[PDB]
């Protein structure tokens, strides 16, 4: 079903890299971790890749994935074949010109001299693990790959009035014992299979009567001295194919939990004292 | 044939899925069911796919249908032959990032760990039933397909301003020789040229609680010699169906006429006098 | 003559075999049989050779048919000598590795042990009856050979993105004074011969006049009430028209039925009622 | 006839070699072994050949196979004779460059010094058994020759942007009255009708404590019993390659009829009253 | 025997030449030598042929090697014979027009005059040694022939937009008791049968459990406290054709080194914090 919490805006994030096979922080640790300092974590090998553009967030493209339906003279669609294999990648726009970033765009530094980055002719091999943390309003969706090959995506970009950028493509490659890549958040992947539950709070109501607006459907007034079968029958007047058999309730002193197929809501009540009768989601 | 009532604006909508082959709620039910709460529908286990992008709505595209003319030296238009068969699909932008949406974009989770969603090395297949409901101010056009082969259409999208989006393409396929897809709305397709009126006749009966069924559900309580107004109250509302305002009635002697948004038939009889209760359509 | 159903596109079609000398379905049966199920036919001997390539269709080749001139000093051509007698064959590209299609390419299975298909070094005699049914949009040119000798034509071909194929050549052989092979289709071989016929219907005309196109010329102002002989005169009166005795005309009610050497069709028409004048070829 | 299962696409596969005359795994084993580790096979040594080209797959060619007609003036076609007998071969197109592959292309290493491979002459004899396994998503057409003679087919290919290649022709030869070669698959070449079933009985015994033989292996300790799952386990849950869910066991009387992916037989026996455990084919 | 490090791409490489009989670098020197300065090597006498085309690499062809099988009236298909002796060669496309590259193609300079290179009628001998080094990204497959005879293979190629080229063919000839030619590489020709072994780290994580994925089959759960014999019988428990006699397990203090007939991978980890569980090759 729908939930507003898992709608994502990438308002800040961090890209880290390490030697191949390295472990990212657990889905629990991503809520406690200090993101600025990967030398200080409970598990280590990550270094922060340097500043990445705010204009061009990382793009998780893929090449390939074509297919054709192979026929025979006697049956027009016998099976499909994959005519070019998929290749997933991410493209990242680094914006430091430091050693930590030129070494990902050009590969390993090829001079021993102080103060110089040398690069040398022809095709070259360069590989790393990745961790990407995306964060807004204290929800912290991670992404991790056990290895990728790192390659020049496009020209180094320079302008006089916006930061320079080194576009790099990390093509994802298999590391045998593990997934190709994985997404990390304790609140919303492999979560608890718990139902949505509602609570009725007496609110200190000293007397009088109240109503409920379940699924936007009204019901007749019920006295403040309510009980489980009274609220079951009072909401069970839905007129929407969901009678009193559709609902589950617990006694809970005076502040009943309610469970059922559609949302509980407060109607109108006589406010003899306290807040009056009150409704919540658990 | 100009009709302002059917010039659709897609002001809101909903998208739902299930295991292949499920039935969408019938053309009359779709006008009545509550859209945010699939488990309330009294139909089957449809799941709401999560939030879907509120701009760049679904497009019901097609590929192929190119065709060539084949000539002979003495007749230039002798025959025509299809280059490829018309293959058609809907493309959808999912905007939640939890397992409810990643299930459609990547396929199902490849890891057991709580808080992790793992992705495979390649070639996952993800056939699913699809239902879409488009919602103007009150008109309620549905679309249903028994079997669609879901896949990724393009890279996932991220921004610091706009919501993130996962684009999926759902190609339609043959399920048990049934329709490839179908559009469901009671008032627009295969419409009745005049309102359906059911007729009842008690057959000279003179006793008993002999009672109807409506919309496929047996009715609570109807009896011999009941007035038309009592029959009006004893329909719909008492069955947790639509209220007394949804229905029309007329009667004289043993004979009654009924109309409303749901079908009518005989539920129970035991023939105290006469030939028993009888029912049909005008 | 020109005909436009007799031009063949081999869009789908089936290949069968049986013991030497056996009978095919007759031309009148072949229109009605179901082709995937040789057990259900009245001619009980047949079985399919499995699936066949969609691109490398059967090739009905021949080799030999080569001859040279003989003469003498006084007279330079006097005899011809047949240098190499013609031998027609068909090359079939089987694409299936079941026993039912290896046993054509390799000859009989050489092992009694279950699940291995043994081959041996000496060449082996292998002869079958052959039937092919080329299904052009449910027009069915059949082909049948009473005896053919089957040999491997070329290497087994394998690919990663196309089906493996087993090219086999069937060379046709004489058998007990039956035909070398025969093509079977009820519509168009040895069928009864008669002139083309045209029909026109005035379509409810209470009055008016009309024109026929004939041999690309036109005949003027025929009234709705003209008799069969009078419209034969109106056709025969055309300047490029053959003699008035060469046409034939007949009539009943609102319609007239016609034959002759040139084609005839509706020109401009007028009526005081009905759908206008109408025409077709019988 | 017309199976879709047997329409092989050779998308992946392996090649192995061994001393002349070596037995392959049987067609029932070939469906359950793992291909990449031939130390595990319960068979004498089938060493892998190394990597083979993606696209230049093995081609099962033949040379020769030509014949001529003999006659006299009275009788033009009385006899036929071979001009060149059939000579079957396969062209394996290797890409690994170490001593694993060079001993097929050049013959055995001529130099005893470490780090060097030398070669000397024409007419180096190089005869070894061959096994090939094409794989197409859990159908596994094996091919086996008791001996082949290997020679180089063509020049060594080198390139700057594609793998080098060492093409070898393996030519098949007769050996010790065995087949020239055997194609191996249990689902295709024999016994594709209803599966074989085996008896078991209490046999009227007053007890029992005696084991089975399954897949030609012994099984864990077992005794006279009421429950068919206690026969399913200890036929399955054995270190022979198959899960217990692959088997089925009946309970229609004192009889426990069994069927599954491997044969079953008597391991140990004694009468103990009764007559015997009775484990023959049904 | 699959070894991904031994699948050669000839991306860069060098060609050298010297007086007949001269010795190449030993396989242990071949990793150390500076390939652009033969004047510096421990093996005196080599110098470079100069630049070679990138498009057309050394072609290690051969001519002849034709063979047939023959027998007698006494005895059918008795013996193979090689009807002409196989003649190996390599073709090198030179591209320098300097004297050091004209001398391979035309033989020695026929003029003493400074600044010209005369050529003369008839045969010229030009026998010399050859060394080739193919450099796939820090593996260096050498090739050496103690005597080759060098003849021009084709026309000098000239073009306006591509380097001009001189194709020379070096035919290989037998010299004293030595091999015809040798491939030199320390890692992978006549090398030791180096064991394949897996290391299960377990370098932390006191508490909880893991599986192992062996031959692609998961064993059951095993705890962090387990000893070598417990790990052995857990690995030996799988269905797949192997038992505790085939495996070895050893320990460096709670850190396990293991070997056997199948590959081993991490499967599933559920141990405590500390990141201890990991398995990889030695």
């Amino acid at each position: 079903a729908l939930k507003d919490d898992a709608v994502l805006i990438a308002a800040r994030g961090y890209v880290y890299t390490a030697a191949v096979g390295t472990a990212a922080p657990t889905p629990s640790q991503l809520k406690l971790i200090d993101l600025e300092h990967p030398e200080a974590w409970d598990r280590t090998g990550w270094d922060l890749v340097g500043h990445t553009s705010e204009d061009d967030l990382p793009e998780f493209g893929f090449d390939g994935g074509d297919s054709e339906v192979r026929g025979s003279w006697q049956k027009k669609k016998l099976r499909e074949v994959e005519t070019e294999e998929i290749a997933d990648y991410v493209v990242i726009n680094l914006t430091q010109f430091d050693e930590t970033a030129l070494e990902l765009y050009f590969g390993p530094n090829q001079s021993a001299t102080p103060g110089i980055f040398g690069v040398k002719s022809g095709s070259v091999v360069n590989e790393r693990a990745l961790l990407i943390v995306i964060v807004d309003n204290d929800v912290r969706l991670g992404f991790h790959a056990r290895k990728a090959s790192l390659k020049r995506e496009d020209a180094i970009s320079l302008a006089t009035d916006e930061f320079g950028a080194l576009p790099v493509r990390a093509t994802f490659l298999d590391y045998q014992s593990y997934n190709l890549y994985e997404w990390i958040e304790e609140d919303w992947f492999n979560a608890v299979d718990a139902p949505v539950v509602y609570l009725l709070d007496l609110g200190g109501a000293t007397g009088g009567d109240y109503t409920l607006l379940v699924g936007g459907k009204s019901t007749g007034d019920i006295a403040y001295n309510a009980n489980a079968s009274a609220i079951k029958t009072a909401i069970g007047a839905v007129d929407d194919g969901v009678a009193e058999s559709a609902w589950t309730v617990t006694a809970d002193g005076s502040d009943f939990e309610i469970s059922g197929p559609l949302a509980v809501a407060l109607g109108v009540d006589s406010t003899t004292g306290g807040s009056g009768v009150t409704v919540d989601v658990v």
